[PDB]
C-alpha cells in the first residue's frame, strides 16, 4: 500500500516509423530516482532502469538501441518509455513497474499502430 502505478488510461497511438512515448507514474507522487523502473511486453524486458541508470544488458534484443526512458520528471515519480522506429510488432500491451525494495506495483499501457504507407510494395 505504499503506492500504486498508473498509466495514461487510454491507448497511445503511433504511425509506423514514429517514436511513441508511453507514460507511467507512481501515486501518490514521490521521488522514484532510486527505484527500479521497468517496462516489459504483455516477460520480455523492453527497458530497465536501476541504481541510477538504464541497464542495457538486461533488455531484450528486439528493443536494443530502440528505447529510452525519459527521466526528467522521475523525481516526481513520472517516467515515459520512448520506443523508436515503431513497427507493427510493437503494437499491443506493455507493463510498466516501479519497485522500491520488496514493494512493486505495475500498470498496463497499450500502443496502437497505423501504417501510413500501407500501400507500398504490394504483390510480393
Amino acid at each position: 500500500g505504499q503506492f500504486r502505478v498508473i498509466g495514461p488510461g487510454h491507448p497511445i497511438r503511433a504511425l509506423v516509423g514514429d517514436e511513441a512515448e508511453l507514460p507511467c507514474r507512481i501515486s501518490p507522487g514521490k521521488n522514484a530516482t532510486g527505484m527500479e523502473v521497468g517496462w516489459y511486453r504483455s516477460s520480455r524486458v523492453v527497458h530497465l532502469y536501476r541504481n541510477g541508470k538504464d541497464q542495457d544488458a538486461e533488455q531484450a534484443p528486439e528493443y536494443r538501441g530502440r528505447t529510452e526512458l525519459l527521466k526528467e520528471s522521475i523525481g516526481e515519480g513520472k517516467v515515459a518509455l520512448r520506443i523508436q522506429n515503431v513497427r507493427f510488432s510493437d503494437e499491443g500491451g506493455y507493463t510498466c513497474f516501479f519497485r522500491d525494495h520488496s514493494y512493486q506495483e505495475e500498470a498496463a499501457v497499450e500502443l496502437k499502430v497505423e501504417d501510413p504507407f500501407y500501400w507500398i510494395n504490394p504483390g510480393r
